[PDB]
């Protein structure tokens, strides 16, 4: 599992389920093509969303909707979403976690990058 | 003064000093023009970006130029750049301040939003 991310609530203390996120990565035209997309689990976690063959060199982002999480549970938060961009696979193959702690008005984003 | 950008370090418990950064507005064929940019004060702060007549509803993505921060410290860092995306509403009086925490691998940012 080369790509991971987990998010967490930071009202509730509870891993934050059913958040939708979208994967891209950048073309050689420097547009945003859809690479993979999937929803947070009961855990917090969505697994899953690559293959280390598919998951070449490249400049990912990922767009965690973090606006409807929040309007569901009757927030209406300040971001459209937490954005996520960074160069992957560099020197080599990685696997990376993303991790994404949420309130309302604010978040907090960490990557755990593994040989 | 409706936007002001602050940037803090976290790992030299400093304002975080000329860090440039783009401000754009979503038009209405989803692209994002560019509004208003400029880099850090020593304070770490970013003022004067935009009027209250020009500073209208909408939706605003405000991306930080992280890497090059920590490339100019050499400090290897995960993320291309920070964005914060948000809408603005005329809900009374506002004033934003959009604040972010820097690590090399991580980001916060809160918005304090007041009258
Ligand atoms: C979304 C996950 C997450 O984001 C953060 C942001 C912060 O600033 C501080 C803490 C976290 C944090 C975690 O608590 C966490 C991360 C992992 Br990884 C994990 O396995 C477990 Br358990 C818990
Ligand atoms: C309580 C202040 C604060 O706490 C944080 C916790 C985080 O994880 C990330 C960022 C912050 C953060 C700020 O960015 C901030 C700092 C100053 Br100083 C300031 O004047 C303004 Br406004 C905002």
């Amino acid at each position: 599992c080369p790509l991971m991310v987990k998010v967490l609530d930071a009202v509730r203390g509870s891993p934050a389920i059913n958040v939708a996120m979208h994967v891209f990565r950048k073309a050689a035209d420097d547009t945003w093509e859809p690479f993979a997309s999937g929803k947070t689990s009961e855990s917090g976690e969505l697994h899953g969303l690559t293959t280390e063959e598919e998951f070449v060199e490249g400049i990912y982002k990922v767009e965690i909707d973090t606006k409807s999480y929040w309007k569901a549970l009757g927030i209406s938060p300040f971001h459209e979403h937490a954005e996520v961009v960074f160069t992957a696979n560099d020197s080599g193959p990685r696997r990376y976690t993303i991790a994404a702690l949420l309130s309302p008005y604010s978040y907090s984003t960490t990557a755990v990058v593994t040989n």
